[PDB]
């Protein structure tokens, strides 16, 4: 799906930093039991966050703060888990009289 | 995978309607515990159907009737769930003497 | 993901044969509870192998021997299962001061 | 039309084999008196099967088993006969108030 | 062949409507025993019309009225049947002295 | 299918002329009850010829003489009729052990 | 507009010949006072024919016979005159509730 | 020429509606005796409006209200008639000392 | 049609100037009642000239002198009016024996 | 240069025929001593015609009648001779204050 | 030239097999002394066949049976020899009055 | 090789006609025993002409007259035979000190 | 050939002006009897200048002054006449030992 | 026009050498008073040769021997002069009945 | 076919030189009676060499020494003659069981 | 060949770091005496590692830890040495009966 | 370099087979100590052959027979080893006076 | 690698000449035991030169004089040998904190 | 800038030769203190020539003779020096009232 | 470099006018001794202006007023002179730890 | 010209570093009075180095060490000054006999 991450400030060892996650539900159905995770070497001990069911076609944002511990090019990895994302889907528009 | 849906009649509020689902197993292995679901706003309370294991390379069809309840452009969403669809696969043709 | 298979010898009914599986972890995070499976008609009763967690960005190889039982064009199918492969991921490089 | 054939197992002289035929009615009208035939050198004495009228836009599948008699590259030919397939058709979508 | 259909008015449930069919004989030979059919869900009980042999290269038009019975996106299907349309043809221009 | 016609001499009013028809069976199955017809304005009163069943993949040739009756650019039309040409076919190569 | 002409036989000095004119009204409005003309050197003294108003989107055909008087490459010119063809038009589809 | 139409509100049976016509004189000369017409099935009994001569290169706008009478996809057709539009023109820029 | 204009000298306020008009009849029929007009701001009070019927495929030239009255970039507009230019035409080459 | 020829009627052995020659002076200078020639096998004994000096940028037309003497595909060749056509020219626009 | 070969059955060691050769004379002249040869390793001891002169533009077919002696991918080579095939040719269409 | 033919006059039944053959030796070696042949239906009984050895890179021309006997589109075929044209050649430029 | 003209100052009515002509002999042979001419409306009464034979591959320049007499966009035309420019040439590089 | 030159031997100082000139008349008319010239530095004092009128569409060849006098890359220039080559031509195919 | 030549040393008048010829049999059949020839102006009096039959698909090499006699750009021409090279061939891969 | 390197952690002066090397044998033959080397400025004193013969088509991985000594953009260079990598190879698939 | 392999017969278990190796020295220098090797699974125990120094630009061929031992798709690998193939080369053509 | 050669003067038999060799080390590692060789027919008896280890990324130049002995197009070949050039390398940029 | 050089004769050791230099001032300003130099190995001891200031947009030619002293491919280098050529320029056309 | 000029008002003879010059230093080094010049025919007697050293990457603007003296299309030329603009430069980004 | 710079080690504040400059003379003439300069912010106080005249076509290398004083992305700029680089050049290859 289309998950994006943006830093909302500079990243400096010690200084607090903030990232925003933006996810748009690609499906016209509700995504249930949505768990977001965030990790990265020298950045953030694995964080896990509960997200409210995401209605079909809906975008959600979340903000997460972290304090970098080690300097240099480092990765921040966000993930999203829900049962509806392991299913194969098919969609048809029905134009009802 | 390649799941398709086709209406087998007109969609009118009240009048019964019928959709056919066609799924071709992309894998040369059996898909087990196959559950099909069907939903859509103003169309069909979430329907869930058991499907027999789908042998490798095999296509299955199913027909499902519904009565539209609310008019206008509406979505019908079919889904397919099986453990084998969350696995990463690799295939090589072996030409045996 | 990028899973590949290579035969390390000729395939003849009776004669033992060997295939190598090479998988590169696409994610910068650890893949846990990794199970590899191997099957194919006339080739190999379903084999299941435990793999050690795969660190982020890491490649693993495995060798598996089998004795073809039936001749002709036949498929060997390798699969890989891990919870981290059913999650949607997003990655940003953070350049830390 | 779009008729497809898939083998549902290996082809070996003697051993039984199975093919699946998948046909999607291209027309929004019913195909009547549908006869399917199957043949091939060294494969299958000409088999002829009755198929139920195929409603407009509908897909049908059929499974047919055969025992190869002679080895090597061989053809399996499926055919479909119905009066509606020798007619020239024209279709317009009418959007009715 | 090139069969076309055009509505000669608006389509409203109840109100009479009219469609014109235009067919150009692609062959330089006469099409005999030409039967035109017209159908569509919620539009027109299957209508069947006799057409006079169509000389080579000749276009014919026909007008057919119908009363839509059910609203929404609906199909009107015209067909044309003649023995000469199931034959394979080859044409050469001979420049005679 | 691929039917071709070639003149085997000049076309002059009065003078006898000869055309050759070459047809290659596109299907790997036998074409039965094959009737060839030949016509053209100012060229040849409708000629009809019986052809022997055409085995799969087989080419046949036939020669037909005519005496042009009227000068100018004129058409010669050859046709081929057989029940197997109104059927929809599907072919798969089976590689048998 | 799209006016077409087709010969419905060979053209020989003396022998009668026939041409068909096919015109499709490009406008969704009625073409009134429609006059068709036909001429050509060595073919047809200027012929003028009255045509019934052509409803919007409607195709009309007409057949006209002539006797060529002089041989060689010659032109047949058909024309169509109506006041509505000298007007500049603009069309918008209005989708009415 | 470039005539355009725009709806200045929604189209509902009964409710009044308004369309604007915009025409830009393509010619550097005056268009005289300019008559605009407006029609459409289920929309507007043929309306005819006098327009003041349109100076060369000049754009004019006009607003026309109508009450849709019948629902569904319907056409509104605007036309423009003037003697200068049936003439063939040629333009050269002369750069005068 | 293809009307062209060329200046046959320099354009200076006061000094006489000359333009040539070249028109090639696109139609294989005669253009009757041909009126040519010439105008332009600061160039030429509207001039109107009678032209002899233009036979099919024929080119005509005319020369017209004018005295520019006002300086700067100015337009000269030539027009051509004939009833045959408001008709829709169709042409077929007939090759007569 | 751009010399063109058009037949102003049909070409028949015996019958008189007419061709028009159209030449546009490509040079902004006068072409002097202009001789036009016309010839063709079975068409026209070499005809030679004097043409008046052709002012710069000027088009001239001429009509020439001939009686074909021998039938079939034949060439008509027009030529134009003037001293100014064997000179190499260069042109620059000077924009004078 | 365009020589083609087609198998008219399966190729099995021992079992008889049949190939058809189709050759279309590219030249509008007669090919004389035409010898066809057929060979292939493990297929057919060199066979040589006399063919009747091939008139210009004419296609000939021939059928030749062989019994494969040795298995595997094998070549069948057909050749055609005639003096007219070692000559360099040039062709012009002459349109005779 | 590059053999060309040109008619040096019109082709009329009875009237004498003339064709020129132009052949450029593609090889830097001498072509010996060069025989030219000319034929065509309704044109020229097979003519055979001796040509002098053609030095490497050399062009030769020949003129041949014939009297067409039968009218219409007809072929003239020129051929060239020499032993050096059935050989496979290879050329390298050697730059000698 | 490649003749160019350049103004070596501004062009103002009255004020003297200067143009340079540059011509490069395209031929490897001498151009004899070379006459250059210069003209233009409102610029320069026809000037004629003798030029010395131009050796093969040689460029010559000439300067010519004129006084514009009339303002506005005006043409200056340079020409070059020599017998060698009306000849058709062919050039081959010979590499001599 | 298309004039070509070919050396018919090696070029060595002292040794005699031979060049062939091939010219194809591009015009369907006769080229009269045809003079060919040949020159080149260190190759051939200007040679001038009379050629017989070249009928329309006709190719001529000529052979000319020379003795190179000075070594190195040198040019041989052939030219062709005739009055018909300084004329502007136009050609139309007339298809005569 | 693909014949190549390579010099195996420098080419100097007097000094011996060596060329290698490499030919790959394009046909899967044997080339018999293979004669190779070598010639070139100022290089090698015509040399003729017998070559052993060339089995199908086989490459042969040959070395030939010569003493250049005359300096400058010179050609060496190798040729290959065999009856099998004047035959037209057709090849099909037969996959034998 | 295709050698790749991946860091399995962040690179910080002092902190230990780990790189993985992945090499796929491109050859279907065994690579013997395989030595891997690793170096880089400010990264790793030249490390040399013995690798077991690499069977044909086989991939090997190795992990190597290092402690960066100096900061900034730095190179890590892996190399692979074996005698089989300095040989030129050619491979053909033989399909054996 | 460009090493090629060709089978000179069919490959059958037991039956002797023959392959030809063709190598063209890409370098203008001599390749010394040239060793060719041949191997393949189920085909040929590693064969090693001495080759004579290969002069610059020279092609060599070698024939090697083997008896396949095991059936199916199998590889034959040829290699070539020489010190000059591990060197980096640069070549410039010097044109010496 | 990128080795280049440039002549630093003209090449004449007898006269001394000079070439410069420029080699840029493609690797970020040191090339050891670097031997440069120079040869060419008629140019330079094989010269061999010791070069100092080439640090990573470093370019070296060398000048070598020779006296051409034999005239004509001749090759100068430079080579470079070092153990590091027969190794397969992989490079990753590590950005160290 | 655009400086060109052309030889005005053959280059032979001893024999005098002549080159022409053509330079077009790219700038609309005067180039002052213009020095031209000419040199080349075995051609011309460095020659230096004074050139008169080159007005804006002006082309100059110069002829320089030299006697080649040494044979073979040799360079002639012309240069041009002026202070205005080391300046960076910008040009705008101002259209003044 | 990138020097631009813009008029900051209309250009009229007599009326004062103003141009702005904008130059961006392309080099990361200081441009010293920078002299700007401005000239144009009928515009501005050569103006010369001192500019302060231009630091690396820096843009400077200057405004210069002039009074056009003569009308028509005229050039304004700005130039820039500095020693650093006649030097050849090379730039590498060094990323320093 | 083509000047390049390469670092021959890592860049760290304090630590010594080394850059190599490589310049290839683009001109076939000698570059005299060649001065190289090197500078960069936080890298190297302006260094100036004398270089020996660079013969035509010759490459020179130079090594220069510096100690970075300030960290971060910084520029090193090399320049080259010589009078011959401000001259406009033209080169022609003369092939001398």
């Amino acid at each position: 799906s289309m998950l994006s991450l943006t830093l909302l400030g500079a990243a400096v060892v010690g200084q607090e930093c903030e990232v925003q996650i933006v996810f748009k539900n690609p499906l016209p159905v509700t995504l249930t039991n949505v768990v977001f995770r965030l990790e990265g070497s020298g950045l953030q001990r694995p964080k896990i966050l509960n997200v409210g069911d995401i209605g079909g076609n809906e975008t959600v944002t979340l903000r997460q703060s972290f304090v970098p511990v080690r300097p240099g090019p480092r990765q921040l990895i966000a993930s999203l888990d829900s049962p509806q994302l392991s299913q194969v889907h098919g969609v048809i528009q029905v134009d009802v009289a």
